[PDB]
């Protein structure tokens, strides 16, 4: 079984804007998570072929990862901050759905989610 194509990261047919919250999601949220000791498994799409996990994309129909989110933010793919927050939420939920609770990857995802929630609880004000 092949990997699926990665999620779309640009689209010239959508209007674009810079906002306080979107800037914060890249400059603070993404950048801070990216530096975490346990960020590496979440920095790019899950390579189910190399991991020999052909059931990964049988189970996970909405893949998401921080590499994709980073590109989306850089490419102004999101109009609303919540679209980006939803992508982070999806990334964590995918990990929890697919993996066994005792797996290191879940411990890692949970550590990142803790940091994520700390950062989004300090989201700046909307225009
Ligand atoms: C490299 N990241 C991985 C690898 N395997 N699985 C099952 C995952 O959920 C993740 Cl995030």
């Amino acid at each position: 079984s092949m990997n699926p194509p990665p999620p779309e990261t640009s689209n010239p047919n959508k209007p674009k804007r810079q906002t306080n919250q979107l800037q914060y999601l890249l400059r603070v949220v993404l950048k801070t998570l990216w530096k975490h000791q346990f960020a590496w498994p979440f920095q790019q799409p899950v390579d189910a072929v190399k991991l020999n996990l052909p059931d990964y994309y049988k189970i996970i129909k909405t893949p998401m990862d921080m590499g994709t989110i980073k590109k989306r933010l850089e490419n102004n793919y999101y109009w609303n901050a919540q679209e980006c927050i939803q992508d982070f939420n999806t990334m964590f939920t995918n990990c929890y759905i697919y993996n066994k609770p005792g797996d290191d990857i879940v411990l890692m995802a949970e550590a990142l989610e803790k940091l994520f929630l700390q950062k989004i609880n300090e989201l700046p004000t909307e225009e």
